């Protein structure tokens, strides 16, 4: 009583793949067939399902219309046909049989490791300030590599809107930006610094380098 | 100095959708203008580029293929035709005029949403057990709704390999557990005891229910 899963690998985003199990040792067509997949340091969390060629297949929303579930009775065999693969889709993917009041999924599939990859990283902190106005500010931007040009640029996002410039080139500020905020830091320690700070000032703050064709974002400090 | 946005919306995986800027207030033709996006909770993250008639034009990885950037500059306009939508595209999409050095991301479109769219919730505690041989180990599993039939299993999973089937109906041994592991409880409160710890019983445990139609999985418990 066995599942011979095979397939996964290493992809690039919007690429393709399939996997399979060949169910040996019990009766693979009164079975139901269902994928189940655990990313890496986390728990497990279900794909996809089919019953006796049914066919009554159902998937979980994050797959939908990208992946396809399918069986050949004739071959004793499950699929995943996987279609325009995301970096969200890297995890161990199991198959597994389905016993319901008689087992639950009591046969599975040893996992197969499917990653999807493909640069400057920019890291901000703290995560948060917790200030009052008038206090100063102080966001801490440093990146991986040493930012040519020191093209590093500040934004601002308030709620529902777009987000608006700040400084561009490290320290020029932008068409209407007040004289408190402050940019400052060359080659990788980039930190912006708002004086004494306003009421409309509490918002997320990201930081942006273009000294490349592939440009990067902070994951924002946020004000409060 | 104006981008006027429009399109969008709500639309089922694999769907259709177009988008517009329309350009005022400069010379169109001639500027380099981006995609951006934001997906709900996160931060922000390029999308696409397009610039004069012997440029180049840039996709992030993610989208490559689908989605196509254009202009009409007779008529001011940037387009994205976007294809063969899937949930992870559900983010705001902004339009901006690329300006370098002299200014990096100085105008934006004001964000339109687009949509993609077509539970028991188990909770393991404590989370981390460490205990020496001998002694007794205690695993609970809360439902965050009643399970019904008391469809509730226990896996336990050993470093880098496929979980194993423990428990299941809520109370059933499966075949080939030693009687020290018990699983009891009914409706939301199962809980799993291991009544003396062999040193072979290190690892992670998880729990799961099949009650329903979209099946679920606690967090795990690690016992060291």
């Amino acid at each position: 009583v066995q599942l011979v899963e095979s397939g996964g690998g290493l992809v690039q985003p919007g690429g393709s793949l399939r996997l399979s199990c060949a169910a040996s040792g019990f009766t693979f067509r009164n079975s139901a067939m269902h994928w189940v997949r655990q990313a890496p340091g986390k728990g497990l969390e279900w794909v996809s399902s089919i019953w006796y060629s049914g066919s009554n297949t159902y998937y979980a929303d994050s797959v939908k219309g990208r992946f396809t579930i399918s069986r050949d009775n004739s071959k004793n065999t499950l699929y995943l046909q996987m279609n325009s693969l995301f970096a969200e889709d890297t995890a161990v993917y199991y198959c597994a049989r389905f016993a319901g009041g008689w087992g639950a999924y009591d046969v599975w599939g040893q996992g197969t490791l499917v990653t999807v990859s493909s640069d400057i990283v920019l890291t901000q902190s703290p995560a948060t300030l917790s200030l009052s106005p008038g206090e100063r500010a102080t966001l801490s931007c440093r990146a991986s590599q040493s930012v040519s040009s020191n093209y590093l640029a500040w934004y601002q996002q308030k709620p529902g809107q777009a987000p608006r410039l700040l400084i561009y080139d490290s320290s020029s500020r932008a068409t209407g930006v007040p004289a408190r905020f402050s940019g400052s830091g060359s080659g990788t320690d980039f930190t912006l610094t708002i004086s004494s700070l306003e009421p409309e000032d509490f918002a997320v703050y990201y930081c942006h380098q273009y000294s490349d064709i592939s440009p990067t974002f902070g994951q924002g400090t946020k004000v409060e």
